[PDB]
């Protein structure tokens, strides 16, 4: 099984400059008990994004994709390619745009958090990707983030 988890705004954005103009706690929480033992995969910019003294995020097998075949995230495993990650029974891929595109075909699950923001697209924007018609989905009930933004979680699923 591999995965995609990722939150977004109405317009679709996940990221600005190199983060997330938002933070539910609710949804981090939801992100930890989706992800914990697993693998979790995610771009070297999104691992950049880590603050050090998270990183690594515990309890999970950290990989970070690079074309750098230098590159160190202490902690973590660097790979060269999405398929050398895919050794092990849940893999969820967590961005951030580039890898979630990057993932999509191999991709069963998709648990989508959609942000109740206003947030026009802007260039340099990342965004979450576009799911065809194969992709289908379920639906949460709009909830009240203690953030004060409503959000509500999108349950994609294929064969
Ligand atoms: N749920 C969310 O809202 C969410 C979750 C995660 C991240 N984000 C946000 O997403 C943004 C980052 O997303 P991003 O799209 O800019 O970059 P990214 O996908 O996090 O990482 C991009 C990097 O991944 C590596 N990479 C990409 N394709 C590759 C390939 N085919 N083979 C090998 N390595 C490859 C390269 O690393 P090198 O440059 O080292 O080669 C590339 O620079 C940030 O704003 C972050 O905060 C949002
Ligand atoms: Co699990």
């Amino acid at each position: 099984m591999v995965g995609l988890i990722w939150a977004q705004a109405t317009s679709g954005v996940i990221g600005r400059g190199g983060d997330i103009p938002w933070r539910l706690p609710e949804d981090q929480a939801h992100f930890r008990e989706i992800t914990m033992g697993h693998t979790i995969v995610m771009g070297r910019r999104t691992w950049d994004s880590l603050p050090a003294k998270v990183r690594p995020l515990p309890g999970r097998r950290n990989v970070v994709l690079s074309r750098q075949a230098d590159f160190m995230a202490s902690g973590a495993e660097v790979v060269g390619s999405l398929e050398e990650a895919l050794t092990s029974p849940e893999t969820w891929v967590i961005g951030g745009g580039q890898v979630y595109a990057l993932a999509l075909p191999y991709a069963t699950r998709c648990e989508v958090t959609e942000v109740d923001i206003g947030l026009p697209r802007e260039a340099g924007d990342a965004l979450a990707p576009v799911l065809d018609e194969t992709w289908r989905g379920e639906t949460g009930e709009w909830r009240f983030s203690r953030s004060g933004l409503r959000y509500r979680l999108y349950s994609y699923h294929r064969s």
